[PDB]
């Protein structure tokens, strides 16, 4: 909150020569430097190739060519069979032989792609959603209610105290894991989030036993429900089948490590974004205030398309292709900078306003549409929504107090603290 701005500032004119995409640090500027990079890249170089980020020591791989428009990223998406989601979908894979263990379906093309998130989709059950629905506003409600418990001061971390722990517990929840069993599954997913940070250092070693110790964790708890049936998702999983393809302990155990990154992170960076974004601009949060459950869809879709907590996604082209008369080779990465999509000129009006009544929205937060659209979207919208009428309800008035700690990655809009107070 602290920088005073005004909604509808546009980023500063970024001379193309500055622009490195390759450079880490490029990546630890403040988001008005990226914004308008990214703006000059969609005026005067829209489609361009980049080295990857290297720390120096370790291998960096390939170059990629950056989609900055929405119009390509959205046929880029529309077109798996040129643009493949394997052999993964970040720049440089730093561990290729566990490509498929810690990214499930999202890094397989078909037919293995639609068959597996075929068996997945079935195991979403009414009954099954349902308990994830009634966790979403339980969780949401017991993590405000406890900061104001935990902070007679009037003060805490955002982050640590309600926008990181509630999509975890969700996942948790749905899966059916003890109370007991969080304090484990929440350590070892940190560490598996923190192998990415350069401000931390993770050792590889303790990475490989974390990621082997939940997904033994995931096998055993699959195992459990073969024998045990509940109303959770695990025994839908072990239940599930699509033309009598079920799905093993192993499989099940790299879609929960899938969940604990892909359904986590990406939800906290939007819960963190938003209430920055309703700090900044204050009427949008008044507005949002005066009439929460009719406004709260499009406030929701602004605060995906405003966070962008993806980034970008990659691919790999299996075949020449030629669009906007940039020829690229069979072969090449391509990137997905969704982060620019949904400041693309062309799709949205005034795209630097923070607008929650804004319509249209086709923000590609979730991606471009097509094969690999996000899984949980209609969750994570659920997420959104349900914790700020929770902070709605029960302490209105909380704002950010401090600019965010930024997470420095070039794949996650990360924020890492983000200070907020209240009164009663
Ligand atoms: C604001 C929150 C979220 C954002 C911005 C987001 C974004 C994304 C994106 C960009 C993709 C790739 C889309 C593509 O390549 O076309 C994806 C896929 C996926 N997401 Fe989400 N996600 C969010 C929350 C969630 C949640 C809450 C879940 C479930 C708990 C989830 C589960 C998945 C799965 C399983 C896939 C892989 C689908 C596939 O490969 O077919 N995500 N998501």
């Amino acid at each position: 909150g602290l920088l005073p701005r005004v909604n509808g500032t546009p980023p500063p004119e970024v001379p193309l020569a500055d622009i490195e995409l390759g450079s880490l640090e490029f990546w630890g500027r403040d988001d008005d430097f990226r914004d308008g990079a990214f703006a000059t890249l969609r005026r005067e170089a829209p489609i361009s190739f980049w080295p990857p980020i290297e720390l120096a020591g370790l291998t960096a791989g390939k170059g990629h060519w950056a989609l900055t428009k929405h119009d390509d990223i959205h046929f880029a998406s529309r077109h798996p069979e040129i643009f493949h989601s394997s052999p993964n979908i970040v720049i440089h894979d730093q561990t290729p032989e566990l490509a498929e263990y810690f990214g499930s379906m999202i890094v397989l093309d078909d037919p293995r792609h639609q068959r597996l998130r075929s068996i997945v989709s079935r195991a979403f059950t009414p009954k099954v959603v349902a308990r994830i629905e009634a966790s979403v506003r339980e969780r949401a409600h017991r993590l405000v209610a406890a900061m104001i418990e935990n902070h007679p001061d009037g003060q805490a971390d955002l982050v640590s105290e309600l926008a990181g722990p509630l999509p975890l517990q969700i996942i948790c929840d749905m899966m059916g894991i003890p109370e007991e069993d969080h304090e484990q599954i929440f350590h070892w997913t940190n560490v598996i989030l923190g192998f990415g940070d350069p401000d931390l250092t993770t050792d590889f070693d303790e990475f490989l036993q974390v990621s082997m110790a939940i997904g033994g964790y995931a096998t055993a708890l699959a195992d459990d429900r073969r024998v045990n049936h509940h109303g959770d998702l695990t025994t839908s999983l072990v239940e599930a089948e699509v033309d009598g393809e079920r799905l093993s302990s192993s499989e099940i155990a790299m879609f929960f490590i899938l969940l604990v990154v892909a359904g986590n992170e990406t939800t906290r960076n939007a819960i963190s974004h938003g209430m920055l974004a309703l700090s900044r601009y204050p009427d949008e949060r008044a507005k949002w205030w005066s009439d929460f459950d009719g406004l709260a869809a499009t406030a929701v879709e602004e605060i995906v398309r405003w966070a962008s907590p993806v980034v970008y996604m990659r691919r790999t082209l299996s075949q020449d292709v030629d669009l906007r008369g940039t020829k690229m080779a069979a072969g090449d990465k391509v990137t997905l900078w969704y982060c620019s999509a949904n400041r693309d000129e062309e799709k949205f009006a005034d795209p630097w306003t923070f607008d929650v009544t804004r319509n249209p929205n086709p923000q590609v937060g979730f991606g471009g549409g097509g094969a690999h659209f996000c899984l949980g979207a209609n969750l994570a919208r659920r997420e959104i929504r349900v914790v700020f009428d929770e902070l709605r309800r029960q302490m209105p008035d909380v704002v950010a107090t401090e600019e965010p700690a930024r997470l420095l990655s070039q794949f996650i809009h990360g924020i890492k603290r983000l200070p907020v107070a209240w009164s009663r």
